[PDB]
């Protein structure tokens, strides 16, 4: 468990933000620019290393013209920029404790059998273990299906390790209409998903979200929403059973700032 | 772009001059100002855009969220008298407030003077700076952490202004041709410069930026006349052009006139 470490010295892990904000920012405009500028890559995530993220999470959202080994190489790439980062940052500051590199699985793109999400998933499942990511995040996943063919899937693998985050309906629902409850107990057999929580959502969606599952179950919670402070969220949603905090759409290393100074 | 209006229109834009000569004028003896005479500090700013200036440029018991509101009244007032300017004279043109970021006065980490600016930069940017003034600044570790620092702020705009040691090294050492080569890589650095220097060191070192650079270039000098050096500067590819210490609304009033 790469979570036990760190959450056995501290109440709230820290999560990075988006990636985008910071490349507009360099004069950016999508995984061309793992090939192009990896450098700028490497530097969004030492920053927000530096303003106090304990875990990255990857760039590049695989390609149009290149075979299914040509992708992996692509998507391995984002993770080894990540790790490179993270040296880079063990040097500066050798008092920094455990950080890790999280590999992104997204969602697909709908209705599939449980074989078809896990023949389409499995490439980037095994570049990124490969590539050398501490833990897989599974978010933005809105259907139970996809989320039971991610979990088996994730058993192929024995070293493995996962959150899952999802998008929801309400805050009782994903987003395809499945309760909670029994996402929560599909998940619940499988000891390699080692958090839950929700991700990609609106602010003022988050919370209820978190007490609900709160009551679910006591494994450690996921959040990371849009933004409109998200600093301010932080005690309802520590109260809530949150552990793992951090941000998504429009989010930038300021907000990560923020969160470790309310911590 | 807070510039590009100003700059297609014009060859010179000009900036203010120093505070604590007006204020003594006025009869003021750091940040006691702010609180107890705020008037005063408002019809200064007035003052400057009236000479012809196109944009304006403390803990102690405070927390850093009473401070950030110290910190962002003096641009609050800023506003004020432009507004006032504006009202008075509305065929003015484009006015600029400038946020001021100075340095950290040595050696620190990156994130140690990420930490140490990030307060000052959220207070500027949220109380309404058109941009910020990177000013004065010496340490050429202290200048990429506040490069790397604004990209968390994707709509700031700023400008890095320099000291110098000779006219081709920083106060540091470090020779500005990695001065420049860094910063090159920041778009959200739109002008580059030097300040706080002493009149006859300054044309030589825009020369050698001149060369390394098409962005415009910023100066702002201490008090000796200011307004005889502006062709030898603007040859320089000067284009933002003010007073430093020692400076009054009477340089920027001679500026105004060779332009």
């Amino acid at each position: 468990n790469p979570l036990r470490a760190l959450l056995d010295k501290q109440d709230i892990l820290l999560l990075d933000g988006a990636m985008a904000t910071e490349l507009e920012a360099r004069g950016c405009n999508s995984a061309k620019v793992l090939v192009e500028n990896p450098e700028l890559i490497r530097e969004v995530h030492l920053d927000y290393y530096r303003a106090g993220a304990q875990c990255a999470i990857t760039a590049s959202y695989a390609a149009r013209g290149l075979d299914e080994a040509q992708s992996k190489a692509l998507i391995g790439k984002s993770v080894e920029l990540a790790r490179k980062a993270r040296e880079a940052y063990l040097a500066e500051n050798p008092q920094a404790g455990t950080l890790l590199v999280a590999g992104s699985v997204g969602p697909y793109g709908y209705h599939c059998s449980v074989e078809a999400f896990q023949a389409f998933h499995r490439p980037r499942v095994e570049a990124l273990l490969d590539a050398g990511a501490d833990l897989l995040a599974c978010e933005t996943l809105p259907n139970f299906s996809e989320i039971e063919a991610l979990a088996e899937l994730l058993t192929a693998y024995p070293r493995a390790r996962a959150w899952f985050s999802f998008t929801l309906r309400d805050s009782e629902h994903l987003s395809d209409g499945t309760p909670l409850r029994d996402v929560v107990a599909l998940l619940a057999g499988y000891p390699q998903v080692v958090a839950l929580g929700i991700n990609c959502i609106a602010l003022e969606n988050t919370t209820a979200a978190l007490q609900h599952l709160h009551g679910l179950t006591v494994l450690p919670l996921v959040v990371y929403p849009n933004s409109g402070q998200l600093a301010d969220y932080l005690p309802q949603w520590q109260a809530a059973g949150a552990r793992l905090i951090g941000g998504c759409c429009r989010t930038t290393p300021a907000d990560i700032a923020a969160l470790k100074a309310r911590s």
